[PDB]
């Protein structure tokens, strides 16, 4: 058993983010296979566990894998409140939790043992904020699910815009389970706004445009902005022309020209037959961390180690240059901003612009 390194993944493999958790299960795959399952002489073990994003289900699971498996480390966490929900028990445990999904600012500070390596709304919203008010959009208004990081979003990106001389003239929420989209879109197609700002979460954007292009607002001259959520990678293949020209600020994109991303991207496609997403992204550097931890503390398997060992680490992520804020433990990383361009006959979100190394703007 001391040769042995566990690693518990919590993540939805079933109901409405079953995508989230299908791509940080897939990505962790790949990693092990281009990698190995071996790191300082210790054998890791992933076990795979579906809390369907239900944050009951996410705290029994932890509690199981913590006490009965006796994992080392916790991963996953497709939603914020399935973070919040595992956050005491990785506290009272000293167990390591690496979110790799969920993107609420406050999740860090809810446990001195959790590691995120995926975002922050808060990081690509101060970045559409800045570039809506900047490239003349004057009235705006928003969607967003109504939960914590629709909330962080919406704040952040109202915060930068409102700063630059725009205006939110509508602000509607839909809830995280079975959204409905068209009353918000009928509403547009009477009060008609320069641009809406859109946030759903990773799995949902391809409602949101079928609703979108079905009320035919692709005419109506309403540009789509917000946060990369809704233009998801894992999405985009079977998103019409209607997206075609949506302008949004994100941490990862398929398209993104690295000699390394060119190879993850392949090796998914070979692997999987489908383009990975941000969550994917998420996953695989998530495994890595993990990976590249136990390695420096030579085979050290005890939370405190890990942490000490995690913190202030940098690496080059499919995505670009990313680290680990050794003060707060959330990911520092690039955001940048795409247009959804149509190459080889698909649909792409094309990075033009680039902010580097952007810390959590809801810790700064």
């Amino acid at each position: 058993a001391e040769d042995t390194f566990k690693v518990g993944l919590i993540v939805p493999m079933t109901g409405g983010q079953a995508s989230t958790g299908k791509q940080i299960d897939n990505a962790i795959k790949l990693y092990i296979k281009k990698h190995g399952d071996t790191v300082a002489g210790k054998k890791i073990e992933v076990i795979l566990k579906d809390d369907a994003a239900i944050p009951d289900n996410t705290k029994r699971l932890a509690q199981e894998l913590i006490v009965n498996d006796k994992v080392n480390v916790i991963a996953g966490f497709g939603i914020t409140p399935a973070a919040l929900a595992a956050a005491p028990l990785a506290t009272q445990a000293k167990v390591p939790e690496i979110v790799m999904a969920a993107g609420t600012s406050i999740i860090t500070e809810r446990s001195p043992y959790i590691v995120r390596t995926s975002f922050t709304l808060a990081q690509s919203s101060i970045i559409i904020g800045d570039w809506a008010a900047k490239n003349g959009i004057k009235k705006v208004a928003t969607l967003t699910s109504d939960y914590a990081p629709g909330n962080d979003a919406l704040a952040f990106f109202k915060e930068r815009f409102t700063a630059g001389g725009g205006e939110i003239v509508e602000e509607i929420k839909v809830p995280l389970a079975n959204p409905d989209f068209a009353p918000f879109l009928q509403r547009m197609k009477d009060a008609k706004p320069d641009a809406m700002f859109v946030f759903v979460p990773a799995g949902q954007g391809g409602n949101f445009m079928k609703q979108f292009a079905e009320r035919g607002l692709d005419k109506s001259g309403i540009k789509v902005i917000g946060p990369g959520d809704v233009m998801d990678d894992d999405l985009l293949n079977s998103m019409g022309d209607a997206a075609l020209g949506v302008v949004t600020a994100h941490m990862y994109s398929a398209a993104h020209p690295s000699a390394m991303n060119k190879e993850f991207v392949a090796a998914y496609k070979k692997e999987f037959g489908q383009r990975p997403g941000f969550m994917a992204v998420g996953g695989y550097d998530g495994i890595h961390l993990v990976f590249e931890a136990l390695k420096k503390t030579g085979g050290k398997a005890d939370g405190d180690s890990l942490i000490a060992a995690m913190k202030g680490m940098k690496w080059e992520s499919p995505r670009g240059p990313i680290s680990i804020d050794p003060e707060t433990r959330d990911i520092v990383q690039n955001i940048y901003i795409r247009k959804v361009e149509k190459v080889d006959g698909e649909l792409y979100n094309i990075e033009f612009a680039k902010f580097d190394a952007v810390k959590d703007p809801g810790k700064t």
